[PDB]
C-alpha cells in the first residue's frame, strides 16, 4: 500500500482546451505532493477504458481519477470499472442522462458541467448582433453523440429562433478538431461565398480552424467567428478582432477541482452521502468573453489562483436536462 495515484484522461493535448485542463491537474497533484499520471485517448474510446483499466491493476484501486468521457457512453464503464476497484472518479462534460453518481456512492464522487444551451444561445446572440441580426451563417459542432455538442447546438437553434433575419447556411461536425474545420470553412467559402455573414463554432479549436481557413482567403477578422472554451489562442483571437466571443469553462481549474473533490472523498474529508444533489451534478459559472473584458480574461491565465481546497466555489447549480 503505496501513494494515492492520481490520474487525468482526455481526449487529446493538441486542443489547447486539454493543454490547460491536463495543465490544472498536474498543478493539484503537484500541491499535495501525489504522483501524476495523465491518459490521451486520441479519440479512441477503446484505448481510453483500456489504459483506466490497466491503472486500475497496477495501483489495485489506490487511484483518484479526473475524467472527460471521449463519448458519453464511455462515462458508465468508467464509473463501473473504478465502483469495482473501489478507487474514486469525476466525470467532465460526457455521460449518460441515467448516470448519476448517487447512484454509485461513494467511488462515482462528481460530475462536473456547464449549461452549454445557455452559453451555446449567449455566443450566438453575440454573433448575430455583429452582423446587425440579418445574413447567413455557418456552424460548426462537435461530436455528434457528446453532451455539450448537443446543449451548445442546442443553444444555436434556440438563437436562431430569435433571430428570423439570421439564416442558417450550413451546420457540419468537425469533432473538436481545427483540422477538420479547415476544409469544411473552405468548400463552405467555395459554395456560399459572399452569402456567409458570420461563423458559429462549438468550441475555440474549431473557431481558430474557421479562421485560419478565412486568413487563407483574405477574410479573417472581416467574418465574425465566435467559439468556446476561452484558450489562450481563443483569447488571442478575441484582442485581434477575429473572434467575436467565447466563453471560459477554466479548464486549468476543471482539471485540478475534479481531482481535489475526488481526493477529498477518498480520505472521507467530505460525506458525500450528505451533499446536495448540486454538489454531486453541478453546472458551474463560466465567464462569457469578449474584447471587452478580453484582458482580465488572459491577465487570470497566466497568474492562476488554484483554489483547490475550495470544491463548490463555482457551483451554479444542479445539471439540467431538457
Ligand atoms: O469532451 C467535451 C469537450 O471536448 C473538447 O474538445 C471541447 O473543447 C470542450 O469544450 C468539450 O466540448
Amino acid at each position: 500500500l503505496g501513494q494515492t495515484t492520481l490520474a487525468c484522461s482526455f481526449r487529446s493535448l493538441t486542443n489547447p482546451y486539454y493543454t490547460a485542463f491536463n495543465k490544472g491537474a498536474q498543478s493539484f497533484a503537484k500541491s499535495v505532493g501525489l504522483p501524476y499520471v495523465p491518459l490521451t485517448t486520441e479519440g479512441s474510446s477503446e484505448k481510453g477504458i483500456a489504459d483506466i483499466r490497466a491503472l486500475l491493476q497496477k495501483t489495485g484501486g489506490n487511484l483518484v481519477l479526473n475524467v472527460d468521457p471521449n463519448d458519453s457512453a464511455d462515462a458508465r464503464v468508467i464509473v463501473e470499472a473504478c465502483s469495482k476497484a473501489g478507487a474514486y472518479v469525476t466525470t467532465i462534460w460526457n455521460k449518460p442522462k441515467d448516470l448519476h453518481p448517487w447512484d454509485y456512492n461513494p467511488n462515482y464522487v462528481a460530475h462536473l458541467s456547464y449549461d452549454g444551451v445557455a452559453y451555446g444561445e449567449e455566443t450566438a446572440t453575440q454573433l448575430f448582433k455583429s452582423m446587425g441580426g440579418k445574413g447567413g451563417v455557418v456552424a460548426l459542432g462537435g461530436i455528434f453523440s457528446n453532451v455539450p455538442a448537443i446543449e451548445r447546438k442546442a443553444g444555436l437553434d434556440a438563437a436562431l429562433k430569435k433571430f428570423p433575419g439570421i439564416q442558417l447556411l450550413d451546420f457540419q461536425v468537425a469533432d473538436w478538431n481545427s483540422q477538420k474545420a479547415f476544409p469544411i470553412m473552405q468548400a463552405w467559402m467555395t459554395r456560399f461565398n459572399s452569402k456567409i455573414k458570420g461563423v458559429w463554432a462549438a468550441n475555440d479549436d474549431m473557431a481558430l480552424g474557421a479562421i485560419e481557413a478565412l486568413r487563407a482567403e483574405g477574410l479573417a477578422g472581416q467574418i465574425p467567428v465566435t467559439g468556446m472554451d476561452g484558450t489562450q489562442p481563443g483569447l488571442v483571437a478575441i484582442k485581434s478582432g477575429e473572434l467575436v466571443a467565447s466563453v471560459d469553462w477554466d479548464p486549468f481549474w476543471l482539471g485540478g477541482i475534479g481531482l481535489s473533490m475526488g481526493l477529498q472523498a477518498k480520505e472521507k474529508k467530505i460525506d458525500l452521502a450528505t451533499l446536495p444533489k448540486d454538489r454531486r451534478e453541478s453546472f458551474c459559472t463560466a465567464t462569457f468573453v469578449t474584447k471587452t473584458n478580453v484582458q482580465d480574461v488572459i491577465a487570470r491565465a497566466a497568474s492562476p489562483k488554484a483554489e483547490w481546497n475550495n470544491l463548490y466555489a463555482r457551483v451554479a447549480g444542479p445539471v439540467v436536462y431538457r
